[PDB]
């Protein structure tokens, strides 16, 4: 692109690398994303299309979808931190609670206009949740994963994070449900309350198995069907669950019922967002301002 001017590299996505950019025309500073292939499918290039009539104030707004020289670029508005850094700033001391329930209560409300236009993430996680100092958050890089589909690794050499997938994922589903953004989601609301990723697996393997030491291997009684599963394996180890109480000491019982309901293994039990957000933890809900230091 000749319009713009990387200012800077904010980030390497799994579907390419991002960067912060000042349009020398509208002088405004957008976010470009740089997709990656022998000249990039055309049936993905209207998906993406698509994605630009979905506008949400918990959305990053995708500004422009530009196909030249078989290289696809992406321009998003830009925010200024990603949840995984605020964290980091974070970990000492801790997100607030009131700053925690605010963050869960939008991107709930950014997942319910989704999936309420039929679209899924697939691929949620604190690197791609942005924030602003205002106290909103918005979800980034929605509709990409349907586009395409997560390989190997990354665009290059990169390991994708598995430590948010959902179990039905991880058991060779085929069709994914908007159930997997919100499992992804409580993983990320543990690990918001905690300053510790709930489930930190290594392989695909280790992720299910760390999964099942901690809310039980899956069966029949909990989750009907899971045994018919292409990559269910009746030698996976018969591991007991452990009590909310233990996975994310402090939080108060509403917070972790709702919690427990979007960790439920089935997938068609796990609450849906809509009604995660009339749910008695969001009672008293609030928009307290972040402490960003950019
Ligand atoms: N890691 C990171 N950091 C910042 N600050 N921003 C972004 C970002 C990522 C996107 O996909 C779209 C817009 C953005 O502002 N990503």
């Amino acid at each position: 692109m000749e319009n713009f001017q990387k200012v800077e590299k904010i980030g390497e996505g799994t579907y390419g690398v991002v960067y912060k950019a000042r349009n020398k025309l509208t002088g405004e500073v957008v976010a470009l994303k740089k997709i990656r292939t022998e000249g990039v499918p055309s049936t993905a290039i209207r998906e993406i299309s698509l994605l630009k009539e979905l506008n949400h104030p918990n959305i990053v707004k995708l500004l422009d979808v530009i196909h030249t020289e078989n290289k696809l670029y992406l321009v998003f508005e830009f925010l200024h931190q990603d949840l995984k850094k605020f964290m980091d700033a974070s970990a000492l001391t801790g997100i607030p609670l009131p700053l925690i329930k605010s963050y869960l209560f939008q991107l709930l409300q950014g997942l319910a206009f989704c999936h309420s236009h039929r679209v899924l993430h697939r691929d949620l996680k604190p690197q791609n949740l942005l924030i602003n100092t205002e106290g909103a958050i918005k979800l980034a890089d929605f509709g990409l994963a349907r586009a395409f589909g997560v390989p190997v690794r990354t665009y290059t050499h990169e390991v994708v994070t598995l430590w948010y997938r959902a179990p039905e994922i991880l058991l060779g589903c085929k069709y994914y449900s908007t159930a997997v953004d919100i499992w992804s989601l409580g993983c990320i609301f543990a690990e918001m309350v905690t300053r510790r990723a709930l489930f930190p697996g290594d392989s695909e393997i280790d992720q299910l198995f760390r999964i099942f030491r901690t809310l039980g291997t899956p069966d029949e009684v909990v989750w009907p069907g899971v045994t018919s599963m292409p990559d269910y394996k009746p030698s996976f180890p018969k591991w007991a669950r452990q009590d909310f109480s233990k996975v994310v000491p402090p939080l108060d019982e509403d917070g972790r019922s709702l919690l427990s309901q979007m960790l439920h293994y089935d997938p068609n039990k796990r609450i849906s967002a809509k009604a995660a957000l009339a749910h008695p933890f969001f009672q008293d809900v609030t928009k307290p301002v972040p402490h960003l230091r950019l």
